[PDB]
């Protein structure tokens, strides 16, 4: 009964000459006492793996089966689907990646799959849950109560602009938003109004549209205090600065920003704190690890296990690949070359 991982694996990474590559002989992780052993079934390719630890195991979003329990991990059980974020390419843990066949589960940072949800459906969606967490608590935006029968009151409406509405990241931070009680208003293309929207955007516009930070700023009142910016480049920084009110505002993105006197605070979402271990990037010095930031992630994460359960949270539109590692490296590029709109790539793991 004592569980041996298997001796190699297949995993994709980046070799000496910074090419990203299937290895047929990666080693497998040992199993943590407070964690569980998955064999992964699908994977989710987000922007952030194609953006160097050569060798070290490349991937965000992983479901899965678990295969073996650590000892002093209980209500989870051999044959139950869990799915997760894994941190990708970090040098202290090399053996830890979603683009794998075998993983093990992070911190708290996963959930079982509800009985109703496909491994495809789950892969979808931890890197969204996590950067929506990260970026509502960097505006000073309440996570929504999973036990509450509706959102918070205000008689008067308060604003959020999501630039970028069809970003997989914003489909699930709309929803959030929603359940917080907040009004997101979105920009994005109009072939995805109607996903927009179906997210819980009031309101969505063309981000092409002349003028259109006049008219978010009439719309909101002139008194707009948050934007999530999900783009992130020199038009949707100006542009969301644009749409803040007279008064200030609070501008987060999702990466560091490009290179004024508007009374705007600013701060930028950094995926491994989600972890709580700590961060390499950005130098000098990256980040420390923090209780906090551990807590806060295990929080949010029982909190948003619940809403999948209770179909309060929905995946972003899925693009299903049946394939295998070959795929992932084929999938990476297509989000690379900025190919995919208003859906996720999600690769389904043939075995053999
Ligand atoms: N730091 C982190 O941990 C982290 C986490 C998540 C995301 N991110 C970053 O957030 C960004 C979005 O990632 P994602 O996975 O959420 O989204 P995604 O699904 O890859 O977003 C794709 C959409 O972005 C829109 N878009 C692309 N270029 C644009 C531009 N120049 N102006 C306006 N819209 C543009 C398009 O929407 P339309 O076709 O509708 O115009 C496109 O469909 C990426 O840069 C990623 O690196 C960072």
């Amino acid at each position: 009964q004592p569980f041996i991982p298997p001796p190699q694996q297949t995993a994709l990474t980046v070799n000496d000459h910074d090419e990203v590559t299937v290895w047929n002989a990666a080693p497998c992780p040992m199993l943590p006492r407070d964690q569980v052993y998955v064999r992964v079934e699908a994977v989710a390719i987000n922007p952030s793996d194609t953006s160097a630890t050569p060798w070290a195991f490349l991937g965000t979003d992983y479901a899965g089966t678990v295969v073996a329990v650590g000892s002093d991990v209980t209500h989870i059980q051999v044959g139950d689907r869990v799915y997760g974020a894994q941190n990708e390419m970090c040098p202290r843990t090399p053996d830890q990646g979603a683009f794998s066949q075998y993983t093990v589960t992070r911190g708290r940072v996963w959930a079982k799959i509800p009985k109703g949800l496909s491994f495809e459906q789950a892969a979808a969606l931890p890197a969204g849950i996590s950067t929506a967490g990260l970026a509502m608590k960097l505006l000073g935006l309440p996570l929504p109560s999973p036990s509450a029968d509706q959102p918070p009151t205000h008689s008067k409406p308060v604003y959020v602009l999501v630039y970028g509405g069809s970003t997989a990241t914003a489909t699930v931070t709309m929803q959030m938003l929603r359940l917080s009680g907040y009004i997101p208003i979105a920009t994005c293309s109009p072939h995805n109004f109607d996903l927009a929207k179906s997210r819980g955007a009031e309101e969505v516009f063309d981000y092409r549209a002349p003028n259109l930070a006049q008219t978010i700023r009439t719309y909101t009142k002139n008194n707009l205090r948050y934007a999530l910016d999900c783009i992130t480049n020199v038009e949707s920084t100006t542009f969301c600065f644009a749409a803040i009110g007279r008064a200030g505002g609070h501008y987060v993105s999702l990466n560091p920003f490009p290179e004024t006197r508007k009374m705007v605070t600013t701060d930028w979402t950094l995926g491994p704190t989600i972890f709580g271990e700590g961060s390499t990037w950005p130098a000098p010095y990256g980040r420390p690890g923090s209780e906090e930031e551990r807590q806060f992630g295990e929080d949010l994460w029982r909190i948003a296990g619940q809403l999948v359960e209770d179909g309060r949270l929905v995946h972003h539109p899925l693009r299903v690949v049946q394939g295998g590692f070959d795929h992932i490296k084929q999938g990476m590029e297509l989000v690379r070359k900025g190919e995919l709109s208003g859906e996720k790539l999600v690769v389904r793991l043939e075995g053999p």
